[PDB]
């Protein structure tokens, strides 16, 4: 039992659900929240500019720490860095950005990383300003991810789309 609230079931391990990931983080503090990063953590806008701010900018500093010590991560890369007051870990996970034509079958290896947790509350991966197509990033997460994943969607269209097109 966990303290996830209003998700419907998709499969034995994915559920989803309308709502902001920000204000869900704060509430449920889950272990790892998912970031929407790109190869060098700047943190501008989307899921991952909405997630830091409100961290107060902490997120933005420990990333480029991060940078500076390591460099990019690669596309289809991870790296777990603080939650700061929304999660114990922050998972930033580097899906395809299709509006920079990175190559869209890099989001099952994208993917591969939430299975190194065994809860996470995540948004969908390369969806948004990423340009990829939310319907087929859910039938990769479906078919890739094995833990137990809570996808907050913040779009209610979409969401509900998302659910009434899903197989
Ligand atoms: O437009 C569509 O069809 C769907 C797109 C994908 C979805 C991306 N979400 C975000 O950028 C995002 C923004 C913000 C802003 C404050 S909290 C938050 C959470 N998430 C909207």
């Amino acid at each position: 039992v966990n303290s996830f609230s209003g998700y419907l079931k998709l499969t034995d391990n994915v559920y989803i659900k309308n709502a902001d990931i920000v204000e869900e983080a704060k509430k449920v503090k889950p272990t790892v929240v998912v970031n929407a990063a790109n190869v060098y953590l700047k943190h501008g806008g989307g899921v991952a500019g909405a997630l830091n701010k409100a961290t107060n900018n902490a997120m933005q500093v420990e990333s480029d720490d991060y940078i500076a010590t390591n460099g990019p991560l690669k596309v289809g890369g991870s790296c777990v860095l603080s939650g700061h007051n929304l999660a114990k870990h922050c998972l930033h996970v580097v899906g395809p950005n299709v509006n920079k034509g990175e190559d869209i079958q890099l989001l099952k290896s994208a993917y591969e990383n939430f299975n190194q947790h065994e809860v996470l509350l995540a948004p969908l991966l390369s969806a948004g300003i990423f340009g990829a197509d939310p319907i087929h990033s859910l039938r990769v997460c479906v078919d890739t991810v094995r833990t137990n994943v809570y996808l907050a969607v913040f779009d209610k269209n979409l969401y509900d789309k998302l659910v009434s097109s899903f197989l």
